[PDB]
């Protein structure tokens, strides 16, 4: 009495809301035109192939097999358990600061309903003496009448939140509530409409913006392959990170949403499915951006690299620059910004329900007291984001984003990799795998589960600790206390894994032998581990592919 979805499109619009991101439709744009373009996708497909859809469909066949959460599906090696809280925590620390972006895409969209917007000409209380008409109204707007940041010195002087995006703040809290308090029953039928408007909102952006004069010299600077550019040791890198970063993996809310799952569905075609289709809505949604950059370049009579931003400056001062040129500009802001709110708005529910799944899976006093659990998570997460609030909360948003997932990502997809093909085997994933659905993973599969995927991720993760930089905000330069901060919260969310292993070894009775025999082995094997035979304890079973 697990409460299985309704239907099975409501298991695979969920996944495909939770992957498709704010993120996902400016990264990967600019990425390829930065790192030549048309070539950058012969090392992102390499990678692709050979590391992230083993990932994908590992974490699909784990969840959907053991039938419990992130930190529950760990029976099969019981002292690898803390990278279930890790990933949990990873989420945590996620939702504490992804809430701000939609209160902003709120605050824009009740701003939007006016016959005249505010941010087409400096003349207002908010602007100061110098205007281009020097920075640009729209960023003058942005980050002096909204954020307020001028009224701040960094990060050690911060002030009190402002009311305006607190009540923006309020009702997000309260959507995000009010769709995740009574499961997957209720969240499955939500999002029949926020993982779909943003196809319907996108091809009508891409249809206007086809049109617009010079949008085509936008387009050939983003498709010009060059093929001398994977020469260089960055193109790769790079192209190692997106694909790392890119996928739904190391969040626990794959397996959350698998164990919903019938047991006898085939999880592989999904995989298939979800990363066919999370891969192409990034490439297609890369020719509204540049069309429009181009559109902007040929106004201003400057080169398309002095445009392309990145971050929150660009959704928030270059795309609405150009919307207020065009006739109809206010329905086209009005949906630009609704689109806006409904593509991050299923990026948080997957979240929070990854952590309500893997804490309610733990402790059973918090089963059917599911409403009570879901409020004190919401009331948490609406406490602890009242820091990025503040006249100075961008840097607040700055340094989470900068700390609170990366290099633990990867060091939590890393360990669950070994911890998966390495403890508890490839041959043993395999003929579950042949128990749920009606046939066996073939030897490419068994193959990038055991060897390949752990040495990319190792790699991935040594360079990513080595190439690193401080983070900031234009000319703001962060002390050192606020790197230490972030540092502190990298590791406290990568020192789940020793804490729990020390405890569960000391906790287990007998001789040394006897602790390590229940400690690495699963519990479905408490049979013959009992009587002393022990797979674990032979050569043989660690050089078996
Ligand atoms: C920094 O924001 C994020 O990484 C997103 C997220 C948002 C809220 C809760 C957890 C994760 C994920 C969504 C899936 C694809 C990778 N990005
Ligand atoms: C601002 O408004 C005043 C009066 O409405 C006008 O004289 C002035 O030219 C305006 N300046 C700009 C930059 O809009
Ligand atoms: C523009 O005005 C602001 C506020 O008065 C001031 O801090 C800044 O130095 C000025 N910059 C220029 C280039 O005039
Ligand atoms: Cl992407
Ligand atoms: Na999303
Ligand atoms: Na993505």
């Amino acid at each position: 009495d697990r409460e299985t979805w309704g239907k099975k499109v409501d298991f695979l619009l969920s996944v495909i809301g939770f992957a498709v991101d704010l993120a996902n439709v400016w990264r990967f744009p600019y990425l390829c035109y930065k790192n030549g373009g048309g070539a950058f996708l012969v090392p992102y497909l390499l990678f692709m192939v050979i590391a992230g859809m083993p990932l994908f469909y590992m974490e699909l066949a784990l969840g959907q097999f053991n039938r419990e959460g992130a930190a529950g599906v760990w029976k099969i090696c019981p002292i690898l358990k803390g990278v279930g809280f890790t990933v949990i925590l990873i989420s945590l620390y996620v939702g504490f600061f992804y809430n701000v972006i939609i209160a902003w895409a709120l605050h824009y969209l009740f701003s939007s309903f006016t016959t005249e917007l505010p941010w087409i000409h400096c003349n207002n209380s908010w602007n100061s003496p110098n205007c281009s008409d020097g920075t640009t109204p729209a960023a003058e707007y942005f980050e002096r009448g909204v954020l307020h940041l001028h009224q701040s010195h960094g990060i050690d002087d911060l002030g009190p939140p402002r009311w305006q995006l607190t009540a923006c703040l309020v009702l997000v809290i309260v959507l995000l509530y009010f769709s995740l308090w009574k499961g997957v029953k209720t969240s499955g039928k939500v999002v029949w409409i926020t993982a779909t408007m943003p196809y319907v909102v996108l091809t009508a952006l891409l249809l206007r913006g086809v049109t617009l004069p010079g949008a085509i010299d936008g387009i050939r600077a983003y498709l010009s392959v060059d093929f001398y550019r994977l020469c260089e040791a960055s193109v790769w890198i790079d192209a190692a990170t997106q694909v790392c970063f890119s996928l739904g993996v190391g969040f626990g809310v794959l397996i959350a949403f698998s164990s919903y799952n019938k047991f006898t569905n085939n999880c592989y075609r999904d995989a298939i499915v979800t990363t066919s289709i999370n891969s192409l809505t990034s490439f297609s949604s890369g020719f509204v951006v540049f069309s429009f950059l181009g559109y902007m370049a040929q106004k201003h009579s400057v080169p398309i690299g002095d445009v392309a931003k990145d971050g929150p400056g660009l959704i928030f001062i270059i795309y609405p620059e150009a919307i207020a040129t065009l006739p109809l500009s206010s329905a086209w802001a009005v949906v630009f910004f609704i689109m806006l709110l409904t593509l991050g708005i299923d990026s948080a529910m997957g979240g929070m329900e990854s952590v309500i799944t893997g804490l309610i899976d733990e402790f059973q006093l918090l089963h059917r007291h599911r409403e009570l659990f879901t409020l004190f998570i919401v009331l948490a997460t609406f406490l602890l984001s009242l820091f990025c609030v503040t006249n100075g909360g961008i840097y607040v948003f700055t340094l989470l984003d900068h700390f609170a997932a990366g290099t633990s990502i990867l060091f939590g997809v890393l360990i669950e990799a070994i911890g998966v093909a390495w403890f508890y085997g490839v041959g043993q994933f395999s003929d579950d795998i042949q128990q749920m659905t009606g046939q066996r993973p073939s030897l490419y599969w068994r193959l990038c589960w055991k060897l390949v995927s752990p040495c990319f991720l190792l790699f991935v993760v040594v360079v990513s600790i080595v190439t690193f930089r401080p983070p900031h905000y234009g000319a703001y330069i962060f002390p050192d206390w606020a790197n230490a901060l972030g540092w502190v919260i990298a590791t406290s969310s990568m020192a789940m894994v020793p804490i729990y292993a020390a405890y569960k070894f000391c906790s287990l009775p007998g001789s040394f032998r006897e602790k390590l025999a229940y400690a690495i082995a699963p519990e479905k094997d408490r049979e013959l581990v009992d009587r002393g035979e022990v797979r674990q304890f032979t050569l043989r079973h660690w050089l078996k592919v």
